[PDB]
């Protein structure tokens, strides 16, 4: 229903960073890039990649950048908001953030063509970020539906949600036909779904990326891949692509702009070649051979550290492991909240086995324990 | 509600090939077939397997064949004509073949136990076609539901179609218990979830054969998976067949009578044995190693190739790729669709990223370029 | 919606075993149990752990030990009753027997937090359960929703019905928010997938543990998965258990002690540690590397021993495979009913191809056919 039929980079840039010099920085950037550097689809990013006490000021630096920039950027712009299924007030936020956005004085939403929802449950939180644009475009004179709704599939209710989007969005109560992108997020889906593991890394949840295929086929919508948070590992992120593109999810989110370029390139059929034979700097191959295995003090030194940072007015981060090797990957609040599940269950036990708190003492240690029965 | 319990081989075979001593010749020989060598389901196929203008020829040899013939063919037969979720003059061609096919006077329906349905869509298409078998039964004094329905599925809609099967057939307005197999269409299933592959291959789409083995079992019906197209590699179906039926898939599509013969005997429990230990015709272990990995010229060559075979009266095809070796893999209309999808990405994004026309003009040379915008 | 927000372990015990000194000898020492050596959920199984003649024995044998111990268990209880989704008869006697077990004069029901049913079918079949729970609740002035219940997903119909479970739970005629565990039964769920192995030991499954995960995520449900028969494969249990943890399944049903320890500290997150580098008694090592294959007798063998078992008052038997080592499978009623899927496939074949008879003959010897012939 929309015109690009085909998204292969889906890249997003924080809307305003503290610190600062010019806190639009990372969005007058990125919206400067052209040829294979820039993205099918752009997303300024007010949710996740933006500091909490910053998103004010980010949503201003979106109607600000979008407005001088956003006429020659060559991709789509979709600005993300904030929402959440469980939460009026970040549903109302998102909303009211959507608004000012594209007040048609302020020149920013010509140039803009829809607006991505992050955290959607079932089917009936999909229709209430649904009426919200079609107020907003009633609100500020757009053509009914001339704004493209993409969601991030990130928890197990939006999944289930798929399964019956060609008959809701036919029901004329709605104007869910405006659905464009379904976009998986694998960290915040690893949290809901609960799930961890030995590295504290993502989980590859093909079933999920399989069920995100399917139902943007079955409904007429383009499937995204999430992200891929070791942002250095050019190999792994070639790798999961290909797979990807196995199940029909032909685009994937982009956290760089050197991840941009790969991803650009990545789907589009060789120049020649080329025959393999399938029987049978040191660094990248090194961290390629090398994980780390964080014990119960490790992970909530990682949380502490991300923490402090997003206090500071930084909503993401790499953080880094060395060693003997510099092993780098992206954190937000996402992060944070996916890797509290060691942790959660560990206090859950405690507080609900008086009869192991000994073998638990012995295991970890007085003073690791009651560090642990602190967090969140 | 079947009389066979299980469908270990599901066979198709072209049923009108163009060129011609006896365009019939396939199904004849098919029809001749018995013991090891003979389907437990065998498919005169009208639609993927026949050239389009075969097909009206296709339908006669169908009758004529089967009533000469189908008597003592020792499987049952079940022949496939043409349909489409999203056309209605396909429909309505499948219906009038198989209303001209069980014509009582023709000698061929007491020996036909029901039709295969190609490319059906959401439960209210299923619903369509179950409506032509009704209308067909009822036209030709035959007993009603008397005729089985076997479905392809081989989209995104028709995989969650299967989610509520066992009350949509139990609604008195259809006459769904009819229903007898669903089968995996990998190759318009591919085609539908716009999945590529660097060798051009088909994915292994675990989840499909999981969710159509579960539909099966929870709806009363028979699992078999879809065609093993590179017809010469014993090792690799048979690798396949294990595979299936470790998610309770117990039936495979055989494209050859030597698929036939392996397809029955796999699943057959063994002779004797054996132990086995874990720890760690030369032509043939060399294709089990080598691939090929085309390039954007090589894919639209293999099309036109394709193309020509077609338009020359014959759908099905082995095409052959030549090394320093043989690789044969059995191609039709659904292997075309499938294969376009690289280049249909390509196309979009030439004619969306007008920024990007230099870097794909490198890339590929103008050249290749101007090629791939004209296919299709 | 329970006090348990994660579960580690689910162990069962038979509750009334033949031969006898003392039937409940299994509960009154699983009952004894603490620290890491006791479950989070212990189940005193009247379902496939207990020979069918034993079970109403068996339900005395619960309500008696939980009585005289239940009071400092230090997990929950939460004890298997029987039903089935196509038995009237079954769900009567479940039904019978959660009745007689919480009658407050016997000074069990204090002590349960509620009970687990296998076997059931679509959500129309789970809310029958319900209402039973409902009732038993009303009779013996129990607060009503005050007994969890818990079911067991080992049928196709079952794991589809949990893609609506939020909305069905939400309807005020049912009481099924008490739901607490979905829990996976693969044995039996093999069975009713009709799934094989070379082996015979269990397929893996995969998506049924991503789509239990996705269901509890879903609904407000805590996801477990189902048992680990090779009960002495120390290290297949804990990779299991790794694996189950990466989809957000984070317990995992117990069949011995030993299970129970394991399975209590592999979520636990681990002491210190710890880098890995990637590139690249004895007994024990040597069953992790074996692996039999048997034989259509041998399959035949296996079921006539576990048969007289399960006659003798036995539910559940480590059976041995020997030879040159011993590998242990625990076997109960829903291994054989597993089992026995290559036999009814042959039975099939058979009975249907009168023209393979011969060849059939050939490959077996008169002899093994007419005893396959025979089973079940
Ligand atoms: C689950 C989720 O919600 S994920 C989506 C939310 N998170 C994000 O979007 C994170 C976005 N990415 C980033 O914030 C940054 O890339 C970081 C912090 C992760 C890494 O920073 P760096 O180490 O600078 O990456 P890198 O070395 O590739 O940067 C190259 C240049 O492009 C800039 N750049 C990097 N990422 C972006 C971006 N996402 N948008 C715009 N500009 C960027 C860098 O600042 C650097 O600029 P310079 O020219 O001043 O040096
Ligand atoms: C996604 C889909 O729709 S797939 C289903 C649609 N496609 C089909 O059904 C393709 C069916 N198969 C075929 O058309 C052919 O097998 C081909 C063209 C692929 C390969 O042809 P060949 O190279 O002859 O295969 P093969 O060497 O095994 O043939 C053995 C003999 O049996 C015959 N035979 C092969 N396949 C079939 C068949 N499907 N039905 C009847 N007879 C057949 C061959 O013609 C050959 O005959 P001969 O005795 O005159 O030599
Ligand atoms: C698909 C399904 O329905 S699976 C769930 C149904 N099946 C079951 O619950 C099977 C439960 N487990 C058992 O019956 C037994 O563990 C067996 C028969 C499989 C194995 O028996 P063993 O070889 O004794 O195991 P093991 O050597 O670990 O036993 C250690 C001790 O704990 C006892 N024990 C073993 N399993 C259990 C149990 N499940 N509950 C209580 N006590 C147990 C043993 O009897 C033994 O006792 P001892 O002190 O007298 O020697
Ligand atoms: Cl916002
Ligand atoms: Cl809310
Ligand atoms: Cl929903
Ligand atoms: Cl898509
Ligand atoms: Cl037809
Ligand atoms: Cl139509
Ligand atoms: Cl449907
Ligand atoms: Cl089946
Ligand atoms: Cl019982
Ligand atoms: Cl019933
Ligand atoms: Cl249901
Ligand atoms: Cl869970
Ligand atoms: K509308
Ligand atoms: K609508
Ligand atoms: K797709
Ligand atoms: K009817
Ligand atoms: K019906
Ligand atoms: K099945
Ligand atoms: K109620
Ligand atoms: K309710
Ligand atoms: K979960
Ligand atoms: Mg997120
Ligand atoms: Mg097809
Ligand atoms: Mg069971």
């Amino acid at each position: 229903r929309h015109d690009r039929e085909f998204v292969r980079t889906f890249f997003t840039s924080p809307t305003a960073v503290e610190g600062e010099d010019d806190s639009a920085k990372m969005l007058r950037r990125a919206a400067g890039l052209r040829g294979m550097q820039a993205p099918d689809v752009w997303v300024p990013d007010n949710e996740d990649a933006t500091a909490p006490s910053m998103r004010d000021e980010g949503a201003e630096n979106i109607v600000e950048v979008i407005s001088e920039q956003g006429a020659e950027f060559p991709g789509e712009i979709h600005p993300r908001m904030v929402w959440h299924r469980d939460s009026p007030e970040t549903r109302y936020q998102g909303f009211q953030h959507m608004l000012d956005i594209t007040d048609p004085e302020r020149g920013a939403v010509e140039h803009i063509h829809g607006f991505v929802i992050p955290e959607v449950g079932g089917i009936d939180d999909w229709k209430k970020a649904d009426e919200f644009f079609t107020i907003v475009e009633h609100e500020h004179g757009l053509d009914e539906g001339s704004l493209a709704m993409s969601v991030i599939i990130e928890s197990g209710e939006a999944e289930l949600a798929m399964g019956d989007l060609r008959d809701e969005m036919g029901k004329p109560t709605n104007n869910l036909e405006r659905l464009f992108l379904l976009v998986d997020g694998e960290v915040d889906y690893t949290k809901d779904m609960r799930a961890m593991t030995p590295t504290g890394e993502l989980p590859a949840w093909p079933e999920l990326r399989h069920n995100t295929s399917r139902g943007a086929s079955a409904a007429g919508c383009v499937a995204v891949d999430g992200p891929y948070d070791d942002i250095r590992d050019v190999e792994g992120y070639r790798e999961r692509m290909t797979d990807n593109q196995a199940k029909g999810m032909l685009g994937i989110w982009s956290l760089t702009p050197g991840q941009v370029v790969e991803a650009n390139t990545s789907p589009l059929p060789p120049k020649t070649g080329s025959w393999l034979l399938d029987a049978d700097e040191l660094r990248e191959e090194l961290l390629g051979l090398t994980s780390y295995v964080p014990s119960m003090d490790d992970i909530v030194d990682s949380m502490e550290e991300f923490e402090a940072a997003k206090e500071a007015g930084r909503g993401a981060i790499a953080m880094t492991q060395s060693a003997t090797i510099e092993k780098d990957r992206m954190w937000d609040e996402a992060t944070y909240q996916a890797a509290m599940t060691p942790i959660s269950l560990f206090q859950d036990v405690y507080e609900n086995r008086p009869d192991q708190h000994e073998e638990l003492e012995e295991r970890y240690g007085a003073g690791v324990v009651e560090r642990a029965m602190e967090v969140g």
